[PDB]
């Protein structure tokens, strides 16, 4: 490629700026970034920002802002050789309002009971670029007491220090803080009146560290100061999440209507005014409730046994899920209640190494005696909420249990989007709950954590994504029956997605009595197979491996067009886009030289030197002429000639000068390659009087 030289890019500076190998601006201001670009072709040109991208010669960000600032990339390709790449800093500038805050230091002196209190105060403002700090007390202070940036700050801070603090210096300290007045930015003042009474801020609150209450039960805070100088703000604040809905907040008072169980949390009162640390007091609110009673039944384990038999230790576990968790108690019924006072081989213990705050009765040497239905009885003393139950009961029926997947329903394959239903099926007296989990990785599930519980054994997977694609396994809880190693059982997970086809879309050219052959290629789908293939040309199906291929044998008039490859899996369908012509492609414009002709400065025209390379002359039939249009843009008549070629090959810069054009004005220029196809590709450009 004799003339095609690579692109080449420089970055320029417009919009707003201010004041080497950046480019700053005020924040809110707009930024105007142009990459000019040579080389031939004439490379397109888009800004990046990471090397997200915009496909034009000029960057434009109205009202910028912090963040948008860094370093941007103007990327410009041709095709001929390395792309350009050229980058630039820009460096977007501000300056925040300056944070005035103050706290005091009392500490001991040497060999003496006299106290020396120390007040520093503190300025911190945000800005782009580092700040610079003046303080003053009216005066400017230089000395006798300092000035420096504290750790654990990158000069963002400074803070001023005074030592023994003796009554002259009570004053009203300002902190103005300047960024130079770069980008002609204003400087920014804050005062603060130190004084003797100044004090850090205090509260306190109407109820204690935790407070307890029933669903339903209005209940306000109040938190008053008992302190402070400047007056502080007092803010209420929740966790998790926010304060509403149902809660209004006077200011000081706090009120939670009808609350719900799920408003349970720390409410945080916290007053602040700059002085010392804020004063914050915290009161937890506990809402009562109780979930997911629960049985275990526990057979000997020092018999290392899983089933009940007689003559053995039977443990039968008991549990609940209650806010107050401290605060629930159990009671063990059988056949009625005998509250388990009994001790002598049936014995209560409340809290062995099984699960946390669990009340469980064993049976020492099971008796026939001891066949009988159980009831545990969950309740809070004298608490409004309902009591929870569970029964359970024993007889020579019950039986650990026993896993398994219906039919053959081990794998089950659906296609992608849809929704899945893996079931499983328990048996055993009682039948325990089934446990989902995911074994081929490490993956949550529907309810979002590692396992799900079900009862009815289906788990539904409502968006099925490939990635779900795996085994899972589904097991007995050790919950809500016997507490024994779990039986497991595993399912597989088939999600089935339709083909995607290479190349979606591609343009192929070849002279006239040659043939072509278009290739469809398969790379993702399961099934991993053509299923079936079916070409179309121009809307009509036509008769005819991983792939398809299709055979042109005459690229003519009748058989140039689009066609299309619709492949497909079982699942569905994806198709390759041939666009198949004997056309020669666009010239090419070559725009790096010095242009016009004055014709005897008179006559009021001047020529014009057209340059251009033709794109793969010999992709196609040759090239025989090219048909030249010529348009003012003033006058709608245009001036249409042809320019015969005398050879060519990639690369070769091609001529033709324009010879009558009135001395101010532009024109279009239209330049259409001809074969014996036909016309190829038009291009177009615009052309200029110079100089
Ligand atoms: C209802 O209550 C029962 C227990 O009373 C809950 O079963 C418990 O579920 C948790 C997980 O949520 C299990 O803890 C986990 O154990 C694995 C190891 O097995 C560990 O890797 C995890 O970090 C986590 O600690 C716990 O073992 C299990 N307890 C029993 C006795 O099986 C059940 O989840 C509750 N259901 C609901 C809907 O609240
Ligand atoms: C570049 O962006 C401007 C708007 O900022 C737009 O007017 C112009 O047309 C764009 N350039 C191109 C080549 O589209
Ligand atoms: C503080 O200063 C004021 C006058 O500025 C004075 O009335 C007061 O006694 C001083 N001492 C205290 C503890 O406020
Ligand atoms: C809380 O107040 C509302 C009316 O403001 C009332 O309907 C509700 O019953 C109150 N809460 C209780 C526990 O009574
Ligand atoms: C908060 O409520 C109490 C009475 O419940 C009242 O004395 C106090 O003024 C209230 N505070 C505000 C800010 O309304
Ligand atoms: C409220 O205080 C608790 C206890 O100190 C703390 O865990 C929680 O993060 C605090 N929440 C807020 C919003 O301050
Ligand atoms: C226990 O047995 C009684 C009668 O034998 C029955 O009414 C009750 O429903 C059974 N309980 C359970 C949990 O199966
Ligand atoms: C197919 O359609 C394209 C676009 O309309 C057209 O250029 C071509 O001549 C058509 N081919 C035939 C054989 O009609
Ligand atoms: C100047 O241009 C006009 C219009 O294009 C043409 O008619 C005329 O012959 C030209 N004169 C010369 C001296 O080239």
């Amino acid at each position: 490629q004799g003339v095609y030289a690579p692109a080449q890019a420089q970055i320029i500076h417009a919009g707003q700026a201010c004041v080497e190998r950046v480019y700053t601006i005020r924040e809110g201001d707009t930024l105007v970034l142009q990459c000019l670009v040579t080389g031939h072709p004439r490379p397109q040109v888009r800004w990046t920002k990471t090397a997200t991208s915009v496909l034009n010669e000029t960057l434009r960000i109205e009202k910028i802002q912090r963040l948008q600032g860094g370093r941007y990339y103007c990327k410009a390709e041709n095709g001929v050789g390395v792309p350009a790449i050229k980058s630039i800093r820009v460096d977007v500038q501000y300056l925040d309002e300056p944070v005035l805050t103050v706290h005091q230091t009392i500490s001991d002196v040497r060999g003496s009971f006299y106290q020396e209190k120390t007040v520093f105060l503190r300025c911190t403002v945000n800005s782009n670029p580092p700040a610079r700090f003046i303080w003053k007390r009216g005066a400017e202070t230089l000395n006798g007491v300092d000035i420096y940036e504290p750790l654990y700050t990158q000069g963002e801070t400074k803070v001023l220090k005074l030592k023994n603090l003796r009554p002259q210096d009570y004053a009203s300290y300002t902190c103005q803080v300047s960024v130079r007045n770069v980008c002609s930015i204003p400087d920014k003042s804050i005062t603060f009146q130190l004084t003797n009474t100044t004090a850090p801020p205090a509260l306190k609150l109407s109820v204690n560290e935790t407070l307890v209450v029933n669903p339903g039960d209005n209940v306000t805070m109040q938190c008053s100061l008992t302190g402070g100088d400047p007056q502080p703000e007092v803010l209420w604040s929740h966790s998790p999440g926010p304060l509403p809905p149902n809660s209004l907040v006077q200011g000081g008072n706090l009120t939670i209507w009808r609350i719900r169980v799920e408003d349970s949390g720390y409410y945080n009162c916290t007053a602040i005014n700059n002085v010392g640390n804020p004063a914050k007091k915290t009161v937890n609110l506990l809402v009562r409730s109780m979930k997911n009673a629960t049985f275990q039944i526990t057979p000997d384990v020092i018999k290392e046994s899983e089933t009940i038999q007689l003559g053995q230790d039977l443990k039968l576990s008991c549990h609940v899920d209650a806010v107050p968790q401290e605060k629930v108690v159990y009671s063990w019924y059988k056949n009625g209640k005998p509250a388990r006072f009994s001790d002598r081989l049936l014995i209560t213990r409340n809290d062995p190494e099984l699960p946390p705050v669990t009340c469980s009765l064993e049976i020492i040497d099971l008796r026939f005696s001891d066949y009988g239905t159980y009831l545990c009885v969950a309740t809070f003393q004298g608490a409004p909420i309902p009591d929870l139950s569970v029964e359970v009961n024993i007889s020579s029926e019950t039986v650990p249990p026993t896993i398994s997947v219906p039919k053959g329903q081990s794998t089950i394959t659906v296609r992608e989007g849809s929704r899945a239903e893996l079931q499983c099926e328990v048996r055993g007296k009682p039948k325990p709950p089934i446990i989902w989990s995911r074994v081929d990785k490490e993956t949550p599930m529907p309810s979002g954590t590692m396992t799900v519980e079900t009862y009815d054994g289906k788990l539904r997977l409502e968006s099925v994504s490939r990635d779900m694609s795996g085994t899972y396994k589904c097991q007995t809880a050790r919950y809500n029956g016997f507490n024994i190693r779990p039986r497991e059982a595993l399912v597989q997970l088939n999600v089935q997605f339709p083909p995607v086809v290479e190349p979606a879309f591609q343009d192929v050219r070849q002279g006239m009595g040659r043939s072509v052959t278009l290739r469809c290629t398969m790379l993702k789908g399961s099934p991993m197979k053509v299923a079936t293939s079916v070409w179309r040309f121009n809307g009509t199906l036509l008769a005819q491996q991983d792939y398809s291929e299709l055979k042109v044998d005459s690229v003519s008039r009748e058989t140039s067009g689009s066609y299309e490859c619709s492949i497909s899996n079982d699942v569905g369908v994806s198709a390759c886009l041939f666009q198949v012509s004997a056309k020669a492609y666009s010239p090419e414009f070559y725009y790096d030289t010095p242009n016009p002709t004055l014709s005897q400065k008179q006559s009021k025209n001047y020529s014009y030197i057209l340059q251009w390379t033709q794109k793969e002359p010999d992709a196609v039939d040759p090239i025989l002429k090219y048909r030249l249009e010529v348009r003012q843009l003033a006058q709608r008549n245009t001036i249409q000639t042809f320019i015969p070629v005398q050879k060519m090959e990639k690369g070769l810069l091609l001529e033709h000068i324009l010879p009558n054009l009135k001395v101010p004005q532009s024109y279009e220029v239209r330049l259409t390659p001809i074969t014996s196809f036909g016309a190829g590709d038009m291009a177009a450009r615009i052309i200029r009087y110079m100089e």
